[PDB]
């Protein structure tokens, strides 16, 4: 009776909004850094603004950290808090630096991969 479908949706919903945050920072020539806090005007780094553990289904991570837009960026949701079908599975949003485009891939069982995401 695990909520495997809604777990996937919830995980994606915790990282999907961060794409906006990333694009806004890069549009200014600022970097993004993980975690919460204030905009650092010395280093020109914008925090993502979300705690790594905001969603108790798992953890959110940024790579590279910080990221300046000149390399590929990933936002991952690692589902360590999920039930058995999704525990240990990872949803990855990749922004390719060469074209500024985002994709979503997941290593979940294909039945539970959220809309817009591929293997």
């Amino acid at each position: 009776t695990e909520f495997a479908r809604s777990e996937g949706a919830s995980a994606l919903a915790s990282v999907n909004p961060l794409k906006t945050t990333v694009e806004e920072a890069l549009s200014r020539g600022w970097s993004v850094k993980s975690g919460t806090g204030t905009e650092d005007a010395t280093k020109k780094e914008v925090p993502l603004g979300v705690a790594a553990d905001a969603n108790k289904l798992g953890t959110i991570a940024l790579k590279p950290d910080p990221a300046d837009g000149t390399a590929d960026i990933t936002l991952t949701f690692t589902m360590g808090g999920a039930g058995p079908k999704n525990k240990g599975k990872i949803i990855t949003l990749t922004r390719t630096a060469a074209d500024g485009l985002w994709k979503c891939t997941s290593d979940q069982d294909e039945q539970f991969i959220p809309k817009g995401c591929s293997r």
